[PDB]
């Protein structure tokens, strides 16, 4: 079996991606947050307190013939940017592009932090990454991917987010037609639950590249591009006027500037993440002051080649016994 389906950037920025779910019978359609960087599907639901819900479509277990309570079971999840929220879990049949999961936890939110509430566009999140990080107790769920991989003609779901614009995830398969050349892949460690992997250097412009061993994640969960901070000087350095603020929370530069683009290598191969990419626009309505979509990764623990590295490229999840993962120009 195989599954595809459009994934559409929330906003003008590319803030984040949302991808419609089926949940339950008769289906009840959901705009997910599809997130490489963590593991549990969860979702705003009839249970979720009323005044933490603003405009978010909810999941009704009650009106699902096929939703099921499963019982004693919570969950509980805190995310990098200190947003959270928890509940308890049913089992119900999820689809996602034409690819139908039965006995997939639904984990039904009954908190959520208030970053989630005041995002009316994300019903809730499908995590992607291993499903040793789910934190559903007192017995572990598995993926939407894990529970499919069996299914699938192959064990794989593939990444292909659009600069503002829409794109597709796809599983089970690989479409040919939707990258350059060919792709390369490269070592995954799922030591940490995550999608690991070293890159083997970078570039700012047309500058030479810079061969140097980068480990971290790749993460559609995550919307910036967060590298080690002597990576991220250079390639601000190469802006007139930018500069970190700590007011801010990090880099900016001038509205008026023209960036540099940015290239990351796999392997031998190399990712070239347009100027345009960086740029996530005024840090406040009508401000001249931009903020970067290149930032430092010094206080967080991991790099994370989250959505402005991943869609300047067609990224493969390949979760074979061994799992790697590729990554194509297109
Ligand atoms: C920022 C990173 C490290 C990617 C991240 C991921 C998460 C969510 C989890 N706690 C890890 O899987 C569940 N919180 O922070």
């Amino acid at each position: 079996s195989t599954g595809s389906a459009t994934t559409t950037p929330i906003d003008s920025l590319d803030d984040a991606y949302i991808t419609p779910v089926q949940i339950g019978t008769p289906a009840q359609t959901l705009n997910l947050d599809f997130d490489t960087g963590s593991s549990d599907l969860w979702v705003f639901s009839s249970e979720t307190t009323a005044s933490e819900v603003d405009g978010q479509t909810i999941y009704t277990p009650s009106k699902s013939t096929t939703a099921k309570l499963l019982s004693g079971a919570t969950w509980s999840i805190s995310y990098g940017d200190g947003s959270s929220s928890s509940g308890d879990v049913y089992t119900d049949t999820v689809s996602v592009g034409g690819l139908t999961v039965t006995g997939q936890a639904v984990e039904s939110a009954k908190k959520v932090s208030s970053s989630f509430t005041e995002d009316s566009t994300i019903d809730g999140l499908l995590g992607l990454a291993f499903s040793t990080l789910n934190t559903v107790s007192p017995t572990q769920q598995k993926t939407f991917f894990d529970n499919a991989k069996a299914s699938l003609d192959s064990p794989v779901f593939t990444a292909d987010l659009g600069y503002h614009a829409p794109g597709t995830y796809n599983f089970g398969f690989i479409d040919t037609t939707a990258y350059t050349g060919s792709i390369t892949y490269t070592a995954v460690s799922t030591k940490q639950g995550f999608w690991e992997w070293t890159s083997t250097g970078y570039a700012v412009g047309s500058g030479t590249f810079k061969s140097t061993s980068i480990d971290g994640i790749a993460d559609t969960g995550t919307t910036l591009l967060y590298l080690p901070a002597t990576v991220v000087s250079a390639y601000w350095a190469q802006v007139s006027g930018a500069k970190s603020s700590s007011s801010v929370g990090g880099y900016v530069f001038p509205c008026s500037a023209t960036l540099p683009s940015f290239t990351f290598g796999v392997g031998s191969a190399r990712i070239v993440i347009p100027g345009d990419y960086i740029d996530f626009g005024p840090i406040s309505t009508g401000s001249s002051s931009c903020f970067g979509g290149i930032q430092s990764s010094a206080g967080i623990g991991i790099n994370i080649f989250g959505d402005v590295a991943l869609k300047a490229a067609f990224v493969v999840f390949n979760g074979a016994t061994t799992p790697t993962l590729g990554f194509a120009s297109k």
